[PDB]
């Protein structure tokens, strides 16, 4: 077993509820692949609000009702990320908007950046913020992001 590595960024506006979600449920496809070692994965925020934080406790069980483990802490998206990922998913529109300005202060700016939802054979666009939400928020977050991380890979596999 030989590749190629890729890279792949996962964003929120917090990194606290939706893209920890993401970013594990794409590790544990990945490890389930056996691909992990071809494999790049993280998750950031645009907002610097949260750094350090771990993620919301209803996210943790969400995943922990999967199977799935996380041991993330928020951290910033950073200038460097546009250089070094393959790949930026974020969660909803202001995201995007917000990726695209600051990619703009990236002379060699190689990330191509997208709505994670874009992916989804459902075609539901958005990954609405649980934040407010409940526990079946987070559940239909979760299979969002099961779908569209499963589209994903399946496509730059």
């Amino acid at each position: 077993a030989e590749q190629v590595t890729k890279s792949v960024l996962f964003v929120c506006l917090g990194n606290i509820c939706r893209s920890p979600i993401a970013e594990a449920v794409f590790r544990k496809l990945v490890t389930d692949q056996n691909i992990s070692d071809n494999w790049v994965i993280d998750s950031g925020a645009v907002s610097d609000w949260n750094v350090g934080r771990s993620p919301d406790p209803r996210a943790v069980s969400c995943l922990r009702n999967h199977g799935i483990n996380t041991a993330h802490k928020a951290r910033q998206v950073t200038k460097e990320d546009f250089v070094t990922f393959d790949y930026i998913l974020c969660m909803d529109e202001s995201n995007l908007r917000d990726l695209n300005r600051k990619s703009n202060q990236v002379k060699n700016c190689r990330a191509k950046i997208e709505l994670l939802g874009s992916y989804d054979p459902q075609k539901q666009l958005i990954i609405e913020d649980p934040y407010y939400g409940n526990d079946a928020d987070f559940e239909t977050v979760y299979q969002q992001c099961v779908r569209c991380c499963r589209a994903f890979l399946e496509k730059v596999r």
